[PDB]
């Protein structure tokens, strides 16, 4: 099994306040599950080769996704911003596989990644535990 | 807009305790978002013709999905039990669309539905508010 | 230390739906903390001789408290129903101590307790793990 | 009635990650209730003259309380850091009343308050809606 535990840090009220609106899990490697404990979010996966996505919406209406998973026994992550209402996590998650237009960032196996949406909201995924089967990452909104 | 607010009732400790492990939203009708308030779960949709799925897992390991949405301005629902690890909600949700294998129960626009898993766990989705754009349903595990 | 993990089962929609509105921890035994994990609630205490209270409110307006703790190395529990808005958990919890009017039920060290409110709501606390430092109980609204 | 809705912003992963471990409501003004919606926390009170406390614990062991209420029709707030484990919210909340050691900061009716714990963690409560019966504050950990 692989697990990825996330801590959500939101740094700038000027960017509004984000909450989770969707949680998906891709079907590879026997799938997996999202759980909550002590204000954190853990994706537990049946093996290497799958992932899950959390979609966030701010109280200002901004939509963004955070994808985390394990590819070839190494953690990966991605952030997609400027999403439209119809571009749900259910749309986004599969795009990382089957030669989708996002598979390339998965193959990068990034232990850290950041991007700034066009509206000026910075997002970052940063693994604090980058090795082994019990991975840990901070998700930082700013 | 169409919203569906769910109250989860678990009646029989002998069946274990279920918790949400996934929450998807289908991309039709401008998509939508899940939110939580006062222990309830609300699916807010940008119009008629879309849906979302909650996948539950018991602490005994039983996996089931609850689907709710609006089709042609009328609420619909379905429950799938005996799910395998790889049959995530991300897999199940799209199966109701594009003439998928589950599109038939959606077209039924059910205001109530119940079913019992082969392992003996009863599941019921009963709408308490069956009309309008602010729908209410009880999810009952037994 | 001692921990008490609670699973909340709501059995009858006719009685309304309850959500937590308050969580207290008494200051004896070096205090303690409430946490949440996978839909369950755990009270962690620094030792024997303290307790915690969860206050619930139904969407019908009913107010009740669930008290759990460890007295002389044995678990105890109590349920108070028909509470007035001013009778917060902060008021109720201390009443089990210092010769308060509720101390007697703490001293009973009950592994199980049920009561039915004047308005007809049944409540039960039933420990499933009754001994040791890691106690488990079901909380049943009916 | 009065309500105070809180958005929690955690800015610095170096300070650890905080989660709620207790929520109390003082018994004045006919009491009140805590609720959760879309990742925010709302304290609803039966009138002016009461309050409630949120105690947080970081995954680094830091214990702090945030107090918010309404005094003489004006919002107030306070933050206490460096708490011992026996100093539960149940102990701290009443200290703002009956001429307790914290009554003085309640009387200040502050719309903003910040303080840094001896161990280096900055805490701030800043109301964004400072007037009326529907108050809004950001709670910022740094
Ligand atoms: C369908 C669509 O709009 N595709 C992309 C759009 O998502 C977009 O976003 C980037 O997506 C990559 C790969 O998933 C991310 O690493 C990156 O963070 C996204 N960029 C931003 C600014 O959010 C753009 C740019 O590649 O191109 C559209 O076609
Ligand atoms: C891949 C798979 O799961 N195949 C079949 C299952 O879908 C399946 O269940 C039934 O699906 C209907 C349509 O979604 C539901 O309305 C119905 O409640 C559900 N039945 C149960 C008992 O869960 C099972 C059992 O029919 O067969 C599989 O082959
Ligand atoms: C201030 C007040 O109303 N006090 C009494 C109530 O608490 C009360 O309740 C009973 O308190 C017992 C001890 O805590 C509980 O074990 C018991 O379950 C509870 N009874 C019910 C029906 O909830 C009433 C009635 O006994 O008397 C009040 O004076
Ligand atoms: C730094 C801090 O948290 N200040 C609090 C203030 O704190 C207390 C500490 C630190 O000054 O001093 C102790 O003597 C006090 N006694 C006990 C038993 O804790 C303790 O309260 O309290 C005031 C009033 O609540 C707050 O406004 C400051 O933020």
């Amino acid at each position: 099994t692989y697990s990825i535990t996330l801590r959500v840090f939101q740094r700038n009220p000027g960017r509004g306040f984000f909450s989770i609106v969707e949680k998906t899990v891709f079907h590879y490697a026997n799938g997996g599950t999202w759980s909550e404990a002590k204000g954190t979010h853990t994706l537990t996966m049946g093996g290497s080769g799958t992932s899950g996505v959390l979609r966030f919406m701010s109280d200002k209406g901004e939509l963004i996704t955070v994808a985390v998973g394990v590819h070839n026994y190494k953690r990966w992550c991605d952030v997609v911003t400027g999403l439209k209402p119809e571009e749900t996590a259910l749309v986004i998650n599969p795009q990382y596989y089957n030669n989708g237009p996002r598979a390339y960032t998965r193959e990068k196996q990034l232990a850290e990644y950041n991007v700034t949406s066009v509206v000026g909201t910075r997002f970052e995924v940063k693994y604090t535990v980058v090795e082994g089967n019990n991975l840990e990452a901070n998700v930082i909104f700013s």
